[PDB]
């Protein structure tokens, strides 16, 4: 079920949803289900390069993107520009995780060289219901 995450790609994304979590409000998520967040988009800018600012924090899964790649390349089709379609992502193997997580926080943003290819932020996020 999609949600209401404040994305900032360009009203061009082809599919941006999140397996349970709730967008906009304090993204509350559920346990026992794969919270594979996502957000696709067809490169419409013009830059073979690319940047990134993703940040997913999970109790036993502290996703993070402090600069792992060198230009949204090791994570996606580096060259976005307006001549390529591609789908970043952040799967989620969900065991049980119990209710409520020690802490959580979702955020994201793709920046080529002309603007922000994509974006997604879940102000606060508590597991449980």
């Amino acid at each position: 079920d999609q949600v209401d995450v404040k994305d900032c790609a360009n009203n061009e994304i082809k599919k941006v949803m999140v397996d349970g979590c709730h967008g906009s409000d304090p993204c509350i998520i559920h346990r026992g289900k794969p919270f594979t967040l996502e957000a696709l988009f067809d490169a419409n800018q013009n830059t073979k390069t690319a940047k990134i600012e993703i940040k997913a924090s999970l109790d036993g899964l502290e996703i993070d993107v402090p600069g792992i790649d060198t230009n949204a390349c090791h994570f996606v089709k580096c060259p976005l520009v307006k001549g390529q379609q591609y789908d970043i992502k952040y799967t989620w193997n969900v065991p049980k995780i119990a209710p409520k997580s020690e802490n959580v926080v979702v955020t994201v943003k793709l920046i080529g060289d002309n603007g922000v290819l994509a974006c997604a932020i879940a102000t606060h996020g508590k597991i449980r219901d």
